[PDB]
């Protein structure tokens, strides 16, 4: 997260690390047995983190689980990153609590001009790198489709959204992909891909989770 503040730990209680040996995703928790996150952090081995804040130190109220199954979206495209988004069961159920819980899904998809939240422990430089140890957060809203569009000509599908500022300084970025935009207390995004981070005409793509919600409770009732 570019442009973010530190969330505080265990304030956005949803948000899980996915670990083979390091951080390299984010994700959601959406019941005490499943996970979403991108399609594009697909790798075997994932090893689901809970409750964290400070991914290198041990403060806890940390919940380490093994993930048993993933499942890619049936349609997901890795050239273009339409359908960028995958569920990964975990191997014995969380304990929930005020500090690892669940994120609604929506009912309804949300309208441009939301605000919504977006955290990770993704890159916080736009040139450069630094990576954080603990969680940060950005509000920013929704973009309409039609600046989404003109930002990213020929690249936006029904099934992704922009969020952030136009004006640039405030994006996700590098390693905040497969992690949460929540907005109104439902999680409505998924972060997927944008060109660079935080630069001026070039917001963050997200995955419309609103449009998978069919999918996810299908998938979920059968495996
Ligand atoms: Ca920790």
């Amino acid at each position: 997260i570019v442009g973010g503040y530190t969330c505080g730990a265990n304030t956005v209680p949803y948000q899980v690390s996915l670990n083979s040996g390091y951080h390299f995703c984010g994700g959601s928790l959406i019941n005490s047995q499943w996970v979403v996150s991108a399609a594009h952090c697909y790798k075997s081995g994932i090893q689901v983190r809970l409750g964290e804040d400070n991914i290198n130190v041990v403060e806890g109220n940390e919940q380490f689980i093994s993930a048993s199954k993933s499942i890619v979206h049936p349609s997901y495209n890795s050239n273009t990153l339409n359908n960028d988004i995958m569920l990964i069961k975990l191997k014995s159920a969380a304990s929930l609590n005020s500090r690892v819980a669940s994120i609604s899904l929506p009912t309804s998809c949300a309208s441009a001009g939301t605000q919504c939240l977006i955290s990770g422990w993704g890159n916080t430089k736009s040139s450069g790198t630094s990576y954080p140890d603990v969680l940060k957060c950005l509000k920013a809203p929704i973009l309409s489709d039609s600046s989404c569009k003109s930002a990213y000509p020929g690249q936006i599908t029904s099934n992704m959204f922009c969020a952030g500022y136009l004006e640039g300084g405030k994006d996700s970025c590098q390693g905040d992909s497969g992690g949460p935009v929540v907005c109104s207390g439902k999680l409505q995004g998924i972060v997927s891909w944008g060109s660079g981070c935080a630069q001026k005409n070039k917001p963050g793509v997200y995955t419309k989770v609103c449009n998978y919600v069919s999918w996810i409770k299908q998938t979920i009732a059968s495996n």
